[PDB]
């Protein structure tokens, strides 16, 4: 059972962006929230990535949530936009170095940030989008095919 | 009166050095808190921290806070120790914007940061302290000239 968090700073661009493109792939045996480092609560996804979105037929309905102790414990898979988002999740919460991965870093292996769009024109935006879809994709196969590899029982 | 809020992200570091060599100046209607961006509850400041405020003869207390709306609101004065804190702190809390600066742009009117030890050796956090100390010298100066020249009656 996978319970992937993605998270970015303030969790209402790149993050929402990831768990939405995610969720909407609806796997089974994958679970999916996002957070922020320093993030309001309750705020919705910037309009300009809820456009996007829907440009991809998603209207996700997201609101914001400041990364705490509850998710880092919920988590298995810890998916940070940047290397700069990891190394502060590794510092405030050691006990998550183990799982606490970029998200470029852990779907290809080479090290990547997902570049930020906040303040960008629309364009920006899908850009980001089109990365993230392209690393969701990736993602979901290397989920869906540890499962069926490890799958037994009846 | 002041109310001066030094900011890192650790609030273990640079910021409670920040807040002790102001605090042992006693100066009079001067208050000073420290918090972090991504911080802790009730963490010590760090070792090596307190072994070079401790060469200047200073040994007070410090726990670790996170920093939270309600340090905002208290400010009058929002001094983070880099750019970077700066930014995060007017993005996260736009609010704050007329009173958060860095501590040298606030005292020198030119930018920079306070140098990183990044937990490294106690070189570094010397280096820190001093210019620290140099900086909250001249807070301590730009303060009181403030409250002596606005002084009025007895």
């Amino acid at each position: 059972p996978y319970r992937i968090l993605f998270v970015c700073t303030g969790n209402t661009c790149r993050s929402p962006m990831a768990a939405a493109l995610l969720e909407n792939k609806q796997l089974p045996g994958v679970e999916v929230k996002s957070a922020g480092v320093f993030a309001a609560e309750g705020s919705e996804a910037s309009v300009h990535a809820k456009m996007v979105l829907k440009e991809k037929g998603i209207e996700a309905a997201h609101r914001s949530s400041q990364l705490k102790k509850e998710h880092i414990d919920w988590a298995t898979h810890v998916l940070a936009m940047t290397s700069g988002h990891k190394d502060m999740i590794v510092e405030r919460f050691p006990e998550a170095k183990d799982k606490t991965f970029t998200l470029k870093q852990f779907v290809s292996g080479t090290d990547g940030d997902i570049a930020d769009p906040f303040g960008g024109p629309i364009e920006v935006y899908r850009a980001a989008r089109d990365e993230l879809e392209t690393l969701i994709d990736r993602l979901a196969e290397k989920l869906q095919t540890e499962q069926l590899e490890h799958h037994h029982h009846h």
